[PDB]
């Protein structure tokens, strides 16, 4: 019996999962890391703390399994998945980090991004969309790298010596795991930097020159599924816990991992992860799709450097679980997160109340920075139950807008949606989502779809599994899907869609 | 030493107050009555319940006074004040009610009023405003009367017998107090029926014909301040408790009572009552004013049947204290009504959040039935302190809109605003209101300005006081006014006014 380890180095915590060759979860760990916020809107992580947490989770899950399963000796391979966009700077020669990791959601690069938009983009945030598939935005790695060159003298010093390494967290982890001997990134993570040509999947000399980031500072782009490195690190007792030489043969941007782990290999197959926010990705196959509605073009996966590059569309929503936390901690409408659903349940409609969770504006495909958190349609009959129901409905409606845009952009009708993340436990939200979309949702019982993604990449390259088709047969028995079916079928919800449109319009506020 | 009693038969409770000739409150009693809501939007009151509450309050306060002041023998006179618009139908001969009283805020007459607006107003709800000073609306008595002739067979049968009486609560109370012997109303109440010509203060043949209400079903119109009736009922032991023949010589619509009790007798002098809603009235003097901003023209007072008609403009706001109650009971954002102010206090601004309390639309002067309750401008940093502050600010801002419209219509700049009602206890609200208006507010420490109004009417007619400016000198001595001055003198006030304008525009929702 062969085993695949999967590391998931996320925003808030790290998890290590061990799967057998039947894709059964047989061991796992998990530890958080500190969320460092030195100023309003700034977020960074200690990069050595992330590596240490990764090591601790590997060591615990491996040693747990050895204790319970006498025949477990070694992992055949390991795959990795990581928080995207988050950017690390370190020195090739000294091997120290030259600053904390600037996290995807950090806002400190705002002036840098406005400067790019004005000076390079002629005022258009989509000016480079054709080349890299993205939007000029504080989210993407190049803007954090530029920030560091202008705000951290030691980074600028390392650049001038020719010893500066920039990388996403995949590159950082592979650097550390190899003991400083490999400098690579997978193509899914490279697609998130702003600096990769999305058509060729190679570094753009034009985007590197224009953002004043030398190509030589960047990792080598590889596929998701090939030898990255042996684990050479014995930091935390890593090498001795693994016992035998162990190859890292998978690396994937976390949300693309989830797309894989949800078995979304073909054109039209889609997933939405429901957490604090949402990440909705649709696979589009080998023909790239460029959005006409402000969505991202991204790489879904490449399985082997001989295989084709497979593309995705992606959109985001900020006000999902965040809305519920805000309702509890700031508004005190509810004493617990779980009361949202319980109280929303007690009414069958909102009596025309709509909640707009555009706390910092609307994202694509309703792009509008000026929109704010809004409530409409209240009368003296309105109760908190109606408002809480309205807040949940808004999560589903934003998913409807992203998905309808993706369908126009890809030219495909989505027949069902895979759904994961901890907010899929909200049964009322999932039914609302299904009723509004008019299609079934599929919720996996084995929840760790990102980890499974990484494991598939590694296991395919190592020959634990012999093909996608094999992977998908095994998954048919390992991971049962729960199906959520629409209750009223399609459009008895015409009224709510009109109201939702009017609401987004009248939420305009900040300008 | 003379004493004047004042009955205030309000929406949710009745009060009887006894005042001495120095206008000092020397006794009082209060009782609630049931708010009957048989379907959504319907509100009615049991008219015998209102009369019996009235009687009990008089009995109680008379008896307490006799105990504390042994030389008190009788009331010289009694004045009454009443919840306006509220309509009662009864039979002249059997003397029973033919239905509950349909209260001012009831909505059951909605279809009747839509039909009048369409068929008789040609789609203009201000079509008859120049004749009666009002708007075609469910608020006013005539629409309740028409509703009853169409929906209550007993009322229709009484009309056909020649025995049907309709009246406002003033008329009903005088009817009951006289033992069925007088059928009258004061002009301030009659101005709320839709059926009085506001220029002549007589029943309008045209408005009576067009609402299909026979003018003989209506009480005789009188002034606020003359002999209405002696108390002849010994229902509830009333006239036995009064002991001596006691004349009712004052009758005034409640909000107009409050205006008089606040000493607002001259052109430009205004008051706003803060409770569930607000009622803002400004006296305009003998020259009637018609609004160009959707406000009501009404009668302020007529003191004696020879004296002139004095006019007022009036505006209202629904989402005052109702907003605070709603926040507590429906939203559960607060456990106690007093937490609104306590939590709002903890912040100096709303970080740009605005609260629009147009739960059932906007009233004049922002008229818009499509607007709904709205919040705008929230970010993740928004707290309930910011939202509660925004809710209070909205009360003040709606008062600003009413008052600045009134000033344009009356051609007066208001010097100061007298303020009463139980929400004047919210000290933060009062300071917000002052800062936004940029004028002082005057809050009376003797709360009961409506009752005092009714007492003034009765006491002037009975010769207890000789004139309004005597009445006002005595009031300078009895009723201290607390003065709230504008502090925060800002152009952050310009930003909030622009935001408030944008909010009212974006609160549009219902399309009706």
């Amino acid at each position: 019996m062969k085993y695949v380890g999967a590391l998931d180095q996320g925003t808030i915590s790290t998890r290590f999962i061990i799967f057998d060759e039947k894709q059964c979860l047989v061991a796992q760990h998990q530890m958080p890391h500190r969320q460092l916020t030195p100023q309003a809107g700034w977020l960074e992580h200690d990069p050595m703390e992330l590596y240490r947490a990764s090591v601790a989770c590997i060591v615990a899950a491996v040693e747990d399994l050895r204790r319970r399963v006498p025949s477990f000796e070694k992992l055949e391979t390991i795959g990795i998945a990581n928080q995207r966009e988050t950017t690390v700077a370190w020195d090739r020669v000294t091997k120290e980090t030259l600053y904390n990791a600037i996290v995807w959601s950090d806002l400190r690069s705002y002036e840098v991004t406005a400067n790019v938009k004005k000076e390079l983009g002629g005022g258009d945030d989509l000016f480079f969309a054709k080349m890299n598939g993205l939007r000029i935005s504080t989210y993407f790695s190049a803007f954090k790298m530029r920030w560091m060159l202008e705000n951290v003298p030691k980074v600028e010093e390392a650049r001038k010596r020719g010893t500066l390494c920039f990388g996403t967290i995949d590159a950082w982890l592979l650097w550390k795991l190899s003991g400083g001997k490999v400098f690579v990134t997978d193509v899914t993570n490279a697609s998130r930097t702003f600096l990769m040509d999305i058509r060729t999947c190679k570094w753009s000399p034009e985007l590197c020159d224009k953002l004043g980031i030398p190509m030589a500072c960047l990792p080598e782009i590889r596929s998701n599924s090939e030898l990255f490195t042996y684990v050479l690190s014995d930091e935390g007792g890593l090498s001795t816990a693994l016992r035998h030489p162990t190859p890292i043969m998978g690396s994937i941007a976390d949300q693309q991992g989830a797309l894989l782990g949800n078995m979304c290999f073909k054109e039209g197959e889609s997933k939405n992860t429901y957490g604090t926010g949402c990440f909705l990705l649709m696979t589009v196959g080998e023909r790239i799709r460029f959005s006409d509605h402000g969505l991202l073009s991204t790489v879904a996966y490449q399985l082997g450097n001989k295989s084709p590059f497979i593309y995705a569309l992606e959109g985001s929503i900020a006000g999902a679980g965040a809305t519920i936390e805000w309702l509890k901690n700031n508004m005190k409408l509810i004493d617990d997160v779980s009361d949202c659903e319980k109280f929303a349940q007690t009414v069958s409609d909102t009596q025309g109340v709509v909640f707009v969770p555009a706390f910092s504006g609307f994202l694509a495909p309703s792009w509008d920075p000026s929109a704010r958190g809004s409530i409409f349609g209240m009368t003296l009959k309105t109760t908190r139950a109606h408002v809480l129901r309205a807040a949940l409905l808004a999560i589903a409606l934003q998913v409807v807008d992203v998905l309808e845009a993706m369908e126009k952009d890809a030219e495909v009708k989505v027949q069902f949606l895979r759904v994961d993340g901890g907010l899929t436990k909200n049964h009322l939200l999932m039914k609302m989502q299904s009723d509004l979309l008019g299609i079934n949702l599929h919720r996996p019982t084995m929840a760790e779809t990102t980890a499974l993604g990484a494991a598939l990449c590694a296991g395919l390259a190592a020959g634990v599994w012999k093909s996608l088709e094999e992977v998908k047969t095994i998954s048919q028995q390992a991971n049962v899907w729960r199906v959520i079916r629409p209750a009223a079928s399609k459009d008895s919800q015409q009224m709510l869609r009109a109201q939702w449109k009017r609401a987004k319009q009248q939420a305009k506020w900040a300008k």
